[PDB]
């Protein structure tokens, strides 16, 4: 059933947005700062950026016909991330701990 699988994605985020989790996934609670300093060709790499708020709201909005489309979404955020930073970069690391968090709930829903 759809309705019962975007719970359950409901649920994956409120888990992603957790205390649990903070010390690794706080740089993708937010939308990237395009402003920031480093970040001025942000836009020119990252095509479709994408963020835990942004699919929070798009949840409530009932913007996702299906699980799989709210899977793209929180893939397209790691990718991008992986996408931008250097493979060594801090914050790569912090995706891959996130990403692994959510691959193990969303295999298992
Ligand atoms: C998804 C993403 C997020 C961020 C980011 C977002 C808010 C504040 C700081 C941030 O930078 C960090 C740099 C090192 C370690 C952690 C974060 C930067 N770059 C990205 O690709």
């Amino acid at each position: 059933s759809h309705m019962e699988q975007l719970k359950c994605c409901s649920g994956i985020l409120k888990e992603m947005f957790a205390k649990k989790h903070a010390a690794y996934a706080w740089p993708f609670y937010k939308p990237v700062d395009v402003e920031a300093l480093g970040l001025h060709d942000y836009c020119d790499i990252i095509k479709h950026p994408m963020d835990m708020s942004t699919i929070k709201s798009k949840l409530e909005a009932r913007e996702y016909r299906d699980a799989q489309e709210f899977g793209a979404d929180v893939r397209l955020m790691f990718s991008n991330c992986y996408k931008y930073n250097p493979p060594d970069h801090e914050v790569v690391a912090m995706a891959r701990k996130l990403q692994d968090v959510f691959e193990m709930r969303f295999a298992k829903m």
